C-alpha cells in the first residue's frame, strides 16, 4: 500500500512544483516593484509591466542558457567584430596594464573620490558637457 | 588660413554630435526611469536604479545582437540547442505547425482579438489556475 499511494503523491508535487515556478515567477514582478516601482485603470499598466518581467526573466534565463550551450569560438567571434574595434581597444589594453600596475593604490583612492567626488561628478559633469565643444576649439587651435 | 579653420570646423560639430549620441543614450535610462515611475536618499536609490538599467540596455542590446545574427543557419543553431529540448519540443511542434500557418493571415484578426482576450483572460486564468494543477495531475495519472 504504502509505495503504491506515496506514488501517487508527488505526481501532486510535480503539479505543486508546477504552481510554485508559476506563483515564484509572478511574485518576481512583485519584489521588484517594490523597489524599482516605488522609486519611480491600474490593472492593465500592472499586467503589461509583470510581462515585461517576465521577457527579463526569460532573457537572464535565455542570456545563461545560451553561454551554458556553447560551454571560445563566441569569444573569437566577439573578437572579429573587433578587428576593426580593436583598432580602439588595442590601443586601450596598455591604459589598462598601466593601470593594472598602479591598480591597488589608485583603485582605493578612486573608490575614496567616488562616494564624494561621485556626486561632485554628477555636477561637474554638466560644466563637462559645454567643456567638450571648448575642447573641440583646443583640438581644432592644435 | 580660412580653409583649415571650415575643415578643422567639421570636427567640432561631429564632436557635439557624438555629445549628443551619449546624451541621447542617458536619456533612455531616464525615459525608461520615467515611465517605471508613471506606472508605481532618493538621489542614491534613482543613481541605483539608474546604474542597473543602463546595464539591462547592454542586455538588451546583446538580445538585438541576436536579431543581427542572422544577418536559416542562425535558426538552425538555435534548433541543435533545442535537440536536448526536443525531447519535449517534438510535441509543440505539431502544435506550433499549426498555428504558424494559420496565425499570419489571423494576425490581422489577432489584433483586435487581444483588445478584448485581455479583460477575458483574466477572468479565465481565475479558474484555469486551479484547474491547470488538476489537469497536470491527470497527465501524471495517464
Amino acid at each position: 500500500m504504502e509505495s503504491i499511494t506515496s506514488g501517487f503523491l508527488g505526481p501532486l508535487l510535480v503539479l505543486q512544483a508546477g504552481f510554485f515556478l508559476l506563483t515564484k515567477i509572478l511574485t518576481i514582478p512583485q519584489s521588484l516593484d517594490s523597489w524599482w516601482t516605488s522609486l519611480n485603470p491600474g490593472y492593465r499598466w500592472m499586467c503589461l509591466r509583470r510581462f515585461i518581467i517576465f521577457l527579463f526573466i526569460l532573457l537572464l534565463c535565455l542570456i545563461f542558457l545560451l553561454v551554458l550551450l556553447d560551454y571560445w569560438a563566441f569569444g573569437k567571434f566577439l573578437w572579429e567584430w573587433a578587428s576593426a574595434r580593436f583598432s580602439w581597444l588595442s590601443l586601450l589594453v596598455p591604459f589598462v596594464q598601466w593601470f593594472a600596475g598602479l591598480s591597488p593604490t589608485v583603485w582605493l583612492s578612486v573608490i575614496w573620490m567616488m562616494w564624494y567626488w561621485g556626486p561632485s561628478l554628477y555636477n561637474i559633469l554638466s560644466p563637462f558637457i559645454p567643456l567638450l565643444p571648448i575642447f573641440f576649439c583646443l583640438w581644432v587651435y592644435i
